[PDB]
């Protein structure tokens, strides 16, 4: 599925994003954009190593879910990496969570630094009602 701006940026409210861990839901709105353009279908193989990045926000099955072709990888969301494939974006979600859990925080996502970091992310959220 491919949202649209406000219609995830809704979602993510209920699903309780907004400052989980001190990140603000327009930041979660600007890596989802940066990451896969807010769609949750995206798949990236990464031929240098071995593993492949999943979903919206494009997590990478050497550490977040299992897709038993990558190797030394761990599971750390408990997830088969077809969960983070969904419509429902649930359980994508729910692993987002547990990377922000870690030291890194929003940081864990390269693409967060590139294009989010320190530069005015309000344009995600405008108008949504969010």
């Amino acid at each position: 599925k491919v949202f649209e701006r406000c219609e995830l940026a809704r979602t993510l409210k209920r699903l309780g994003m907004d400052g989980y861990r001190g990140i603000s839901l327009a930041n979660w709105m600007c890596l989802a954009k940066w990451e896969s353009g807010y769609n949750t279908r995206a798949t990236n193989y990464n031929a240098g190593d071995r593993s492949t990045d999943y979903g919206i926000f494009q997590l990478n099955s050497r550490y977040w879910c299992n897709d038993g072709k990558t190797p030394g990888a761990v599971n750390a969301c408990h997830l088969s990496c077809s969960a983070l494939l969904q419509d429902n974006i649930a359980d994508a979600v729910a692993c987002a969570k547990r990377v922000v859990r870690d030291p890194q925080g929003i940081r864990a996502w390269v693409a967060w630094r590139n294009r989010c970091q320190n530069r005015d992310v309000r344009q995600y959220v405008q108008g949504c009602g969010v």
